[PDB]
């Protein structure tokens, strides 16, 4: 029992981790076989950044430019080139510590785990989620860029972000593998806010049953609602519309408890009309949202 | 910017975490050098766990009657000790990932990382917190027991929990790396409930300098305290009294935010008296206690 904002074991991306230096800027760089991915924004000044022309930029650069260090030992660049916003550095050596890995494109309202980085050198781990808005809140200092957030499947690392900035409001934005990024976000130093960042309605309710399953039933009333009914409180309440999809997705969940996705919607309905009554559930205050469904029976069944 | 439960990359640890298995049950072992750490309730059975007498049990036990297996790798038992709550089980091969490392016993209010483990392999990484009752919020199911809690400082790995068992009430409790239970648990399945759960003031104090730094300042007040006038109001709120050691540890976040250490209680005093009214801090409607000082420092300055 209990129930924890729980990240993936960091071990098999912590093996991935080099420093990618080019002039002056630092950050970190993600080393699988032998190709080493990090944000193109490295070969800026934060000069640069305000408006910067990366493939003009990226002439006056070579292989050498590109310093990448995996612990305390240099590898050596034998080729460079730029994949949306990302560089992707050829190096001699394969790296020995690839895990079994995937490149994948997240939705919104999907978790993963992110491994903070300074200098190629892990810093820590947390769970976070893509935000409907796609940005991410995250944990994030000057030199993190580069950082990157993944899921695992028993062996296979599946990496779904790299960390590229901070937005002025401090939320984050960031690019897949193919760096291409989330949401409308670009990497200049620019006028950019993120739009409305609702509540992952699905999420909520498969967090209200992982507290279901972990004892806390105070919030279980008497009512039942529609789709359509809970959607028109949910719009109010600046939540996601939750589908038929989302029904079927928490079918497992319902099944396990015995409570029926719609009950649970009647129960989620009366918490944003009437509030917590300074009450918690799994030790919040607020409906936690950044629990998908698959991480509640992960977690809830033990899956290593 | 940005602020978040962050644990530690367990890497380090993972490399350490092995299956333990005697008769028909299993759980984790801890692998450092050529010494696994385990439960000593490993020898027990569901039944012998409501009244067990451990010398007596291992004395039916041999090194050939503890199973340990590191990813599907047998490894040769050649002794085994009991001390205080845990069994050492001596093999034959060290442990040739073994980081450099500590075995700590943590005060309560200390925070460390959890690596939870099922069959001695990794499911997840969470970070939480020795509480004044000497119980952990962790995130367990049955299998997880031999899990570990550790902090890191730069390469070394300081030990500081072995998971054993939840209680009733379902939070959870364990030893030190010699065995010794946290608190007065003791590893019988029995009437035991834990005292006040009372909340970690310095830790709150400390966390609310990790908002101000991170932008979230609404709650600043233009009082003071003293320490007698707050901790009057802290008692009244089931929070541990806060000493002078206490206040000489936020010196330094005091020092960066230009904020007082006595001005911050005031400003903890009034949240406490008048609630959050419907806000939030840094993401949460409740005062967070689960993070130390020094946490709050690390994240906030990326010490890798
Ligand atoms: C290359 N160069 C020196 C540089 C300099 C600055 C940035 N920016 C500015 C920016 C670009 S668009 C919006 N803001 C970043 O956002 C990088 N970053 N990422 N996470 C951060 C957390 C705290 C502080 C800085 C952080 C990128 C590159
Ligand atoms: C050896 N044996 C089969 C066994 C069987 C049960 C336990 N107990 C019971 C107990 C002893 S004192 C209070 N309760 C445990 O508490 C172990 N455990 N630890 N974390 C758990 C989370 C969920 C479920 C079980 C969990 C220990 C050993």
């Amino acid at each position: 029992s209990g129930f924890r904002k729980m990240a993936f074991p960091s071990g098999k991306v912590e093996g991935c981790m080099v420093q990618v230096t080019c002039g002056t800027t630092t950050l970190n760089g993600l080393w699988l076989d032998d190709v080493v991915y990090c944000p193109r924004h490295v070969i800026c000044t934060s000069e640069d950044m305000l408006n910067p022309n990366y493939e003009d930029l990226l002439i006056r650069k070579s292989n050498h430019n590109f310093l990448v260090q995996a612990g305390n030992v240099q590898l050596r660049v034998i080729g460079h080139s730029m994949q949306n916003c990302v560089l992707k550095l050829k190096v001699d050596t394969a790296n020995p510590k690839t895990p079994k890995y995937k490149f994948v494109r997240i939705q919104p309202g999907q978790t993963f785990s992110v491994l903070a980085c300074y200098n190629g050198s892990p810093s820590g781990v947390y769970q976070c989620a893509m935000r409907p808005n796609f940005t991410i809140k995250g944990s994030f200092l000057n030199g993190s860029c580069g950082s990157v957030g993944f899921n695992i499947d028993y062996d296979c690392v599946s990496f779904c972000y790299m960390h590229h900035m901070e937005l002025p409001t401090g939320v984050h934005a960031g690019t897949d593998l193919e760096g291409n990024f989330y949401g409308p976000f670009v990497d200049r130093q620019t006028a950019q806010a993120a739009g409305t960042d609702t509540t992952i309605t699905v999420n909520v309710l498969a967090w209200l049953y992982a507290a279901v399953i972990n004892g806390d039933r105070w919030f279980l009333n008497r009512f039942t609602t529609t789709l359509n009914d809970f959607n028109l409180v949910a719009m109010k309440y600046n939540y996601e519309p939750l589908t038929q999809d989302h029904v079927d997705i928490l079918g497992p969940l319902s099944a396990q408890t015995g409570i029926a996705v719609l009950d649970m919607c009647a129960s989620l309905k009366e918490l944003l009309q009437n509030g917590m009554n300074g009450r918690t559930i799994l030790g919040s205050a607020l409906l936690e949202d950044e629990f998908t469904p698959f991480d509640v029976v992960r977690q809830c069944s033990g899956v290593t």
